[PDB]
Formats: C-alpha cells, structure tokens, sequence
DNA sequence: CTGTGGCCGTGGTC
DNA sequence: GACCACGGCCAC
C-alpha cells in the first residue's frame, strides 16, 4: 500500500521515494529515472531550435533544456501538437518556465506547475491507500502552561498524553498518583520520553486534533528550547512545517499524520469546535473541559492535577477514536482523488477536483490547460443564474410529501453530456440544446467530465445502501457523512465549471446544468398542479413539498408513488424524481425557512433560527420548544406560554450566561473589514489587546445592558461577570427571541406584543 | 477559494 | 425615519 511520495536530491539529481506498508512492513522505494517536464505549443516546429537554446541563471547555475520530443495529444478533445521538455531538476521548471513561455514562437506552455511527487503519482498511475494492508495509528495530545498575554509556548509543556488502540497514557514530570500517568524527572525527560514511545510504536498514522496549528509547533518551540532534536519521521527527520496559506500543516515523514480539525470543521456543523464539542456531536456523550487557569492553578500548587491528567488522557483517547472513525472515509477520497491522504484530508474541494482531472487526463493523453493568469481571471467575473427557489405556501398544512431529483446537476451533466470539450463541437451529428440559454452539446462522443461523474453516483449509491441497512447509529451516521462527501464531493464537479481560478473552466457549462435544472423542477411542480390535483407548497432546485388539499395521508402517498411511476419513464438518461419523504404536518416561514414532522414524531428544521450557529442558545432553545409545541401537540397556546415564560426569564436575569452567548467566525483579516459589526468589533479589541486572530477564529461574546451601537455593549464570552455587570435582557428578548419566534407564531395571528412580559 | 439563491441583523449614508 | 451595502451562514 502506497502511502505518500516525494523527492530528495542527491548529487544535483532528483530520486523519488515511495512510501509503501506492505506485508506489515515499512519500505521505502527510489526511483532515480523520473524526469521533470513540461509541455510548450510552438508557431512551428522550426523554432524549436531556438527554443531548446533559452537558459535561465538559478543560484549561480545555468538551468538547460535537457531534452525535447514532439507529441501528439488533445487538447479539448481536439488534436494537438506540442514539444514536450524535459530537464535535469525539478527547480528547473519554475526557474525557466517563464523564459519559455515568453520565447516569441512560443503560443503557450502547459503543465508546468504540478509538483514533481504528485507528477510521480499520476504518471506511474500509482493509487495511494489500496490494499487490505492494515496501518497502525497512535493519537497524541498536549496540556501546557498557560498565563494570558505570553508569547507562544514560552510556558512548558506539562504532559503529553496518546493512546492508541491498547493504551491511553499520560507522560508528566510532577507527581500525579494515577494509574495511567508515568511521572518523569524533567519536561525535556518528558518529550525525550514521547519521542521513543513513538519511535517503538511505530505507528503509520499520528492522529491530532488541530496538531498543524497548535501541537506540532508547542513541541518545536519546547524541543529547541531544551535541546532536543524531535525526531518522528520514520527516517530520523524533524516534523516538516508546510506552509498553506493563513495556516500551517505539518507532515512526520514515513507516516501519515492525520489532522482531525480539517476533516471535522468540513463534516460537522457545530457552533464552536472544541475537541469536547465535536465529541459530543459525534459520539453523544459529554467531555469535560479543564481551563487553562484551572491547569496552572493546579500545577503551581501540587493539588487538583489528577483532574488535569484525567482531562488530558482524554484528549488523546478521544482523539483516538476520532480518528479510527473518519480515517475510513479519507482513505477512500485518497483512493479516488489518487493523491495521498495527508494531502486530501487538508486539500479544498476544488483542488480535490482538479487532481483528479489531472490523473484522468493523463490517462487519456488530455493536454491540461493552464489555470487562469490574471486577465482572463478577469474576464471571467460575470455570473450565471441558479437554481429555481418558489417562494412558499404559508401556514399549516397537513400530509405533506417531499419529492426530490436524485444527483440531480451531476445527472444532468452525464445525460446531456455537458463538457467543454463537447460544447459547439466541430460538426456533429446529434446534440442537446440546453434551454433558455442555448448551448449546444454534442452527443456523439462522451464528453471527459461527463464520462467520469457516473463512478462517483455509484461510490454514493453503493455507500448510501450500506447506509440505509446499518442499525448501529454510530456506524450510521459515519456512513451518512462519507455519501455527503462523494455527493458534495460530485457536485463540485458542477461547481468547478463555474470555478473562477479552475482549469476545465466552462461557464457555458455551468448556466447550462443550471437551466436544466431549473426546466426539469419547473416541469414537475406543472404536472403535478395541473395535472394530478397536487398544491406544491414549497420548492427548491430540484425537489418541492407537496399535498392534495382535504386528502387523508395514504391518498396523498398512494398518488405521489403513482405521479413518479408516470413521469419517471418521461426522463431522460439518469434523470430520477425519488419519493424522499412523508411528513403530518409542515410549516414554511420563508425561502430557505421550514419545519416539518414525520410520523414517529422527528421534526425537520432548514434554515431556521435553530439550525444555525451564530444565535444564541436561548433564541434557538425557545424556537424549538415553539415548533414542537405546533407540530407534535398542534397547541399554539403552549408555543405562546413558552415564549411569554422565557421572555420573563431573560428580564428577571434567570437565563444563564451560556445560553445568551452569540458564535461568529472571523472570515478575513481584521484589516479588511468595510464595515465592523459586533463581533469584528470585539476581536478588533482582542487583537489590540494582543491576542491572535485569524480566519477561521470563532468570536463567542454576549452584549451588556446600555444602547448604541451593539458593538460598543459587547463582549468576550469568557469575560463576562453577572456580578459586576448585567446582559442586555432588552437585547435579547427584542433582537434574540421574538424575531424567531414571531416569524413562526405571525402565521397564528400573535404579534410581537403577544409574546412579551409586561 | 466548487457554484447560485436567499434570509437577516448591523450600522453606515442621507 | 428610509435606504441599503456588508457580512455571516444556511438550502440547494
Ligand atoms: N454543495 C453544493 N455545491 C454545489 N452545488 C450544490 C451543492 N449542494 C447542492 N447543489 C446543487 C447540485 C445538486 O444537484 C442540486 C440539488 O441539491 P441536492 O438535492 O441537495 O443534491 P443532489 O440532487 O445532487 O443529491 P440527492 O440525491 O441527495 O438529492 O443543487
Ligand atoms: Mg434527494
Ligand atoms: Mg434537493
Ligand atoms: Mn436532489
């Protein structure tokens, strides 16, 4: 099994090295034949003679032209005729590819900027992560000395805790009488301690939570500070410090280290994102959170740190079991992107896409083009119109059934062959004519990206089955999680057509999928209201909610199941409408907005107040407790006694701190902020009082009692003292709760001064 | 930073 | 007050 590959240089030549586990063994292939390129389009093959003399001076070295051979390939389908140059180097490329593509007789060059490992992968057709090869995997974790408004990891470390499939295990150097702990004489004794644990477990993944931020570099910092040399990688090297954009990543070469955040913060939808919080989410069960001044406080006294070394064995334990759960649905994005797991579990889901178009088009002797230089990024701001949102029905209805396409811009794509390569295509024989907007697709031949979306609707449908049998919730749920990658994953595919910086870039295609789109969903809303008696009380894209006014339940089912037995076989291709749910009851509030309940009483909610992340607990709590109250009792009266009881809680100061706690994430720089609002306003304030903000930073705070602006009344979450000052119960009742909850109990004829304490 | 459609609170213009 | 960009997050 493939795990990773790279490059090291050895005499002024490049050497790849494979990274393999076979048989239980860790292997380490080179191969010394692999040769850099790329690929130049000439005016006429005479010039290559001149083009082969252009040289560029690197670090006092002339760099050459080592080779040139002319090859037929395609580009767009379309033939076409480049040299294709080779060098001595990898640097090469990058310290020459310029002179090149400025040569006068040169139109263009091309695929001159993939890295030379992952040019390795896909040219030797090399899938990491296939194999019933088993990896070992050992989590760590690290608890430190912490006082505010001190330089990064100018405290020690105080113990460093990892577990694995046997252990769980805590190394510290003061005194702690548990059974789990091994009390050492030093910090450095500690580290020097973890480092050999390591090296004797031998472990191919290394799982953290958020270690390319936090971990990794707290060791560093430490290990040059008590002279360490912190060897991981399985041949002796430090941990590489890779650099990827605002963040850091950090590989351990010869394993994987698997960082939990990247996967967790793209899978799950939480608030925040403490280890407790995402363990909560995923597992059900509750973590206790240690504080940082709880940690210190204990250490620098002698009393209470069985608490804190419970709290970090923890940490790697559930750590642990984070990464045994999802590291099965990475390896497989490894498997089909063809390009390693450390890379695929940090990479943006456009540069999923691109990689695998690059390993595809290889296969098929597809010249890749470039991504966009700056001018044609520009001329490709203009937009494209989206999917077809109706605006609902509003109030309560009964017997609601929800119908919806399966895979729907994917299948779109794959059955009227949407492509660039297919788009007006030479003259062609038969065609699809997307609507409204016109372009013609030929259908002679399978387009690239057409001919390749139908494996991933596979992978899907095959993981949704097994899905759809396990009872076991946990298993359930991950395997929910892995069909909405591939399915997000497919849909990017859409995505990427309209993708500004992408290289198979085709707005044509992209407004063509939509339109489609929006033909097809058009289309079924008129059959089923004017043809099988069906209200369509809401709609969005390619699915809508829909009921026969005064019908019991099994006459609404009975009729939906017959519509789609009647306009399935109208379809064309992979085009499918599913019978996706039944719901008794249903309310909509706006676009986006609803609330539905099946039969055993489950409560739906889209886009509500309560689904979302930066409202506070006690607006989300009430709405929740409003809509079961409506859907599953139908007693508004209790929905407006809830309201009335929490909006006199608020006033009387009898709601706690946490729930009146509002979460916005910082998006960007501070510095590029048009306009501040209250939480830019307070982590402008943390910044000045120095404290790292980045994008990516979650602001908790709550606003005080006084007017203005919200901004000026606001404050950090962990800063406020119900003591010293009061929250702003005005703020709360006014601009928390009643706004969510009158957008619902309006449909009741309650105004806001209906919900209120007088 | 895969796309567009959309709700909604905040606070900057008059 | 009206007007209305800006920003954040959600539904597809
Ligand atoms: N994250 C996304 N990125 C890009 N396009 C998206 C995304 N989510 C939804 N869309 C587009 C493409 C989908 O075909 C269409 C309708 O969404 P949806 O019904 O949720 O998915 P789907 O039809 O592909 O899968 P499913 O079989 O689960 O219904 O909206
Ligand atoms: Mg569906
Ligand atoms: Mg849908
Ligand atoms: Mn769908």
């Amino acid at each position: 099994m493939i795990l990773d590959t790279d490059y090291i240089t050895e005499n002024g030549k490049p050497v790849i090295r494979v990274f393999k586990k076979e048989n239980g063994e860790f292997k380490i292939e080179y191969d010394r034949t692999f040769e850099p390129y790329f690929y130049a389009l000439l005016k006429d093959d005479s010039a290559i003679e001149d083009v082969k003399k252009v040289t560029a001076k690197r670090h006092g070295t002339v760099v050459k032209v080592k080779r040139a051979e002319k090859v037929q390939k395609k580009f767009l389908g379309r033939p076409i005729e480049v040299w294709k140059l080779y060098f001595n180097h990898p640097q090469d490329v990058p310290a020459i590819r310029d002179r090149i593509r400025a040569h006068p007789a040169v139109v263009d060059i091309y695929e001159y900027d993939i890295p030379f490992a992952k040019r390795y992968l896909i040219d030797k057709g090399l899938i990491p992560m296939e194999g019933d090869e088993e990896l070992t995997m050992l989590a760590f974790a690290i608890a430190t000395l912490y006082h505010e408004g001190e330089e990064f990891g100018t405290g020690p470390i105080l113990m460093i805790s990892y577990a694995d499939g046997s252990e769980a295990r805590v190394i510290t150097w003061k005194k702690i009488d548990l059974p789990y702990v091994d009390v050492v004489s030093t910090e450095k004794e500690m580290i020097k301690r973890f480092l050999r644990v390591v090296r004797e477990k031998d472990p191919d993944v290394l799982i953290t939570y958020n270690g390319d931020n936090f971990d990794f570099a707290y060791l560093k910092k430490r290990c040059e500070e008590l002279g360490i040399k912190f060897t991981l990688g399985r041949d002796g090297s430090e941990p590489k410090i890779q650099r990827m954009g605002d963040r850091f990543a950090v590989e351990v070469k010869g394993r994987i280290h698997f960082d939990l955040y990247p996967v967790i913060r793209r899978t799950i939808n939480l608030p925040t994102y403490t280890l407790e919080a995402v363990y909560e989410a995923v597992f059900g069960k509750p973590k206790e959170k240690v504080y940082a001044e709880e940690i210190a406080q204990a250490w620098e006294s002698g009393e209470g740190l069985e608490r804190v070394a419970r709290y970090s064995m923890e940490d790697a334990k559930v750590t642990y079991e984070l990464g045994r759960e999802f590291f099965p649905m990475e390896a497989q994005l490894s498997r089909l992107i063809g390009q390693s797991l450390w890379d695929v579990s940090r990479s943006s889901t456009g540069n999923l896409v691109e990689w695998f178009l690059l390993r595809k088009a290889y296969k098929r002797n597809e010249l890749a083009p470039n991504k966009p230089d700056e001018r044609e990024l520009a001329r490709r701001r203009g937009g494209y119109a989206g999917g077809y949102v109706k605006e609902p029905e509003r109030g309560l209805w009964d017997n609601i059934v929800y119908l919806d396409f399966r895979s729907l811009y994917p299948s779109i794509i794959i059955t009227h062959n949407v492509s660039p390569d297919t788009l007006n295509r030479e003259g062609c024989k038969e065609y699809d004519v997307a609507p409204e907007v016109g372009h013609k697709f030929c259908k002679d031949f399978p387009g690239f990206i057409p001919s390749l979306l139908g494996d991933l609707l596979e992978e899907r449908q095959k993981i949704k089955r097994k899905m759809k049998a396990t009872v076991d919730p946990l298993e359930k749920k991950l395997l929910d999680y892995r069909q909405r990658a591939i399915k997000i994953l497919a849909n990017s595919f859409y995505g990427y057509y309209g993708y500004a910086k992408a290289r198979w870039y085709c707005k044509e295609c992209a407004e063509s999928v939509t339109a489609w789109g929006r033909e097809y969903i058009e289309m079924v809303i008129r059959e089923l209201e004017e043809k099988f008696g069906f209200k369509v009380l809401y709609a969005d894209t390619d699915g809508l909610h829909a009921t026969i006014p005064g019908a019991d339940a099994e006459t609404v089912k009975k009729k939906a199941k017959e519509f789609l037995k009647y306009i399935n076989p109208k379809l064309p291709g992979l085009l499918e409408l599913e019978y996706e749910g039944f719901y008794v009851r249903g309310f909509f509030v706006t676009k986006k907005k609803y609330a539905v309940i099946d039969e055993e009483g489950k409560i739906t909610t889209r886009g509500l107040e309560i689904v979302r992340r930066d409202w506070s607990e006690i607006a989300k709590e009430t709405q929740a407790r409003v809509l079961e109250a409506i859907l599953k009792h139908g007693d508004v009266e209790e929905a407006v006694r809830i309201v009335k009881e929490v909006t006199e809680k608020l006033s009387k100061y009898e709601v706690p701190p946490e729930k009146l706690v509002i979460h916005e994430q910082i998006t960007r720089d501070l510095r590029d902020y048009k306009a501040t609002g209250p939480h830019v306003a307070v982590a402008k304030r943390l910044a000045a009082r120095g404290v790292k903000i980045r994008p990516g930073t979650v602001i908790s705070y709550i606003v005080l009692k006084g007017s203005g602006r919200i901004g000026d009344r606001a404050i950090p979450a962990d800063e406020f003292d119900p003591t010293k000052h009061r929250y702003d119960a005005e703020y709360y009742i006014e601009n928390q709760v009643l706004p969510a909850v009158e957008r619902i109990l309006k449909a009741f004829g309650y105004r806001k001064e209906d919900l209120r304490y007088q």
